[PDB]
């Protein structure tokens, strides 16, 4: 085991989001499970960059309402 | 360098899909660190991770109430 996030809100000892449910905008979203994506805690596809270096396989939460 | 070491290697691109209104609780934690024996759901193993790696990952609760 090592580091999992890098550069995303070091400062925080521990990065926990919170999602009301209810609110849900979109009928799916995306939420990202690598920390690289650029519009964290959104998956931006920064997964699929990390996976395809790294020989990972790892991908987003999705969300879907209705 | 991996993120996940364990789930589902043999899955290209692990991508889990949660219906909304299949989730009774108020809260329901979700993994974002791939360390979990019962990811997709985060069981707290976050915490060890954290405090063996120096890392601050935690995960995506959600949310939900009348
Ligand atoms: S950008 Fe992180 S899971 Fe897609
Ligand atoms: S067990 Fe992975 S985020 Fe809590």
């Amino acid at each position: 085991d090592s580091l999992i996030n890098l550069k995303i809100q070091k400062e925080n000892p521990k990065v926990v989001n919170e999602i009301n449910i209810e609110d849900l905008s979109l009928t799916k979203a995306a939420y990202c499970r690598c920390w690289r994506s650029k519009t964290f805690p959104a998956c931006d596809g920064s997964c699929n960059k990390h996976n395809e270096l790294t020989g990972d396989n790892v991908g987003p939460l999705i969300l879907k309402k209705k």
